[PDB]
């Protein structure tokens, strides 16, 4: 009941991006440029289906540098992961939540079974706890 | 056989990188906004350090953004820029054909000069085969 590191996530479908700048409520620890990636099974849930077991969403978070009014991606700070499994992750609404420091498999960030992540994502109960929407 | 194809299905390609260009930056006009770069399989071979096969396509996808409480949030697509690799067909602009599609729409072709204006700037990157983007992790 550990969330698996999502190997190969960089090849997945890019859902959307967003920039969180200093002063935003989510600045700690989610400040920077982030990109949302979805594997094939996650796309089915985003498209209006049910999320099948095995669906994975990744929040990929980079630092950035402001250089002459351009924001340039720097280093990866972390990834956030949601893995769908209605049985194994029932305590947190059927998604398992993990963070990986710097995107590395050995740097697990979550220490409370994913309850803190869950507490905020629960506001999106109506949409299977996922905030991101497909855009074209 | 000098027209760049609209790159259908580009949104499911590999996302290379992103950048934000804000007011004040030298390129705000016309490339202001949040942009994402996508590459098909052939372009990845070229980005990786391999050579670019004919048929390689790189997409610059440009969105306006809105400021919302210390967040920049994606707004409407302004345009896509497309580079399509064909050493013989597009030899006049370095082996890449350049096109722009207004709001990403296949009917809104933007380029009127055979790609010369696009090529004039990308020519600065002769040494990486006219491509500014670099792979990252
Ligand atoms: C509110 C205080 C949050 C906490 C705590 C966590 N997340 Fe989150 N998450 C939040 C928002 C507002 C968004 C949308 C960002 C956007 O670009 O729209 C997200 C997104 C994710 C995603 C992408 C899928 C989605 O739901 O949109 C993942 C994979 C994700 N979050 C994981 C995650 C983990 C593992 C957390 C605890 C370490 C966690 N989130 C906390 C808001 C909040
Ligand atoms: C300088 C004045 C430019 C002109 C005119 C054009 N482009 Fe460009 N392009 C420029 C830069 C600095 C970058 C990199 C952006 C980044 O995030 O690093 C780009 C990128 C592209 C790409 C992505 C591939 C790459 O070379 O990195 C495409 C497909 C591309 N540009 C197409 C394009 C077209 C079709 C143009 C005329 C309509 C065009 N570019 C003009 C700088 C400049
Ligand atoms: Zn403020
Ligand atoms: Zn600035």
């Amino acid at each position: 009941t550990k969330v698996k590191y999502p190997d190969g996530f960089r090849s997945w479908y890019h859902v959307k991006s967003m920039v969180i700048q200093p002063g935003h409520p989510l600045e700690n620890p989610f400040g920077g440029i982030h990109h949302v990636y979805a594997n094939a099974e996650a796309i089915q849930g985003l498209r209006g289906g049910n999320y099948p077991d095995g669906a994975v969403l990744v929040f990929d978070l980079f630092d950035y540098q402001e250089d002459n009014h351009a924001l340039v991606e720097g280093k990866r700070k972390l990834i956030g992961v949601m893995e769908r499994d209605a049985k194994r992750f029932s305590a947190t609404g059927g998604w398992g939540y993990e963070g990986f420091g710097e995107g590395k498999p050995d740097k697990r960030l979550v220490t409370d079974g994913g309850q803190g992540c869950f507490g905020c994502h629960a506001a999106q109960k109506e949409s299977q706890y996922v905030f991101s929407r497909l855009r074209d």
